[PDB]
């Protein structure tokens, strides 16, 4: 309800991600800006350290909940803006049907007028000639429901979720990918403990015409229903 003044109007993003897949580092970098009034995010990133060694959409979900719209009846369950200036940790297994695992850990707060995402990346035991090692994966995204439950201490309160990813293969096949999350307060100041909801997200991967660097200019849609 405090953080809630922070998402008034257009806040800039930074984003740094750093990850090993099987061995192979790599580092990506990509910045932008949110609406949570009309629930938008719009980003660009750049493999900074040469040729991105996982498929791009591989890592849509890991590369900002705060910026979902919450309807009006529904403000009280917003744990993700209750949370700011001062962040949460946004922890995940993300678990590939026939193929590896990521684990991803965020930090996820304000810098000054900033909103910066920070993570670090492990991913283990990727088949070398599977649909992510081996780039199979079509270069667009399909739409998916964050289901979200609350969870008290006795860590401290926080939330969990999880959902399936469908990522499309390019022999017409899908390729699954089910996300289990964790979000735990920086601070210790209140946060808000939701009722059962989701999160419906609408997502668009394109390109940049005038970019030679090997990248993804990624839009999200978010909007958090589920409540009467």
């Amino acid at each position: 309800s405090k953080g809630e003044e922070l998402f008034t109007g257009v806040v800039p993003i930074l984003v740094e991600l750093d990850g090993d897949v099987n061995g192979h580092k790599f580092s990506v970098r990509g910045e932008g800006e949110g609406d949570a009034t009309i629930g938008k995010l719009t980003l660009k990133f750049i493999c900074t350290t040469g040729k991105l060694p996982v498929p791009w959409p591989t890592l849509v979900t890991t590369l900002l909940q705060c910026f979902a719209r919450y309807p009006d009846h529904m403000k009280q369950h917003d744990f993700f803006k209750s949370a700011m200036p001062e962040g949460y940790v946004q922890e995940r297994t993300i678990s590939f049907k026939d193929d590896g695992k990521y684990k991803t850990r965020a930090v996820v707060k304000f810098e000054g007028d900033t909103l910066v995402n920070r993570i670090e990346l492990k991913g283990t035991d990727f088949k070398e000639d599977g649909n992510i090692l081996g780039h199979k994966l079509e270069y667009n995204f399909n739409s998916h429901n964050v289901y979200i439950t609350a969870t008290r201490g006795t860590q401290k309160n926080g939330i969990k979720a999880n959902f399936t990813v469908r990522h499309n293969v390019e022999d017409g096949s899908v390729q699954l990918a089910d996300h289990y999350q964790q979000n735990t307060p920086i601070g210790d100041g209140p946060v808000l403990l939701p009722d059962n909801h989701y999160l419906s997200y609408q997502t668009v991967l394109s390109k940049d015409p005038n970019e030679k660097r090997d990248h993804m200019v990624l839009l999200e849609f978010v909007t958090a229903a589920g409540i009467t």
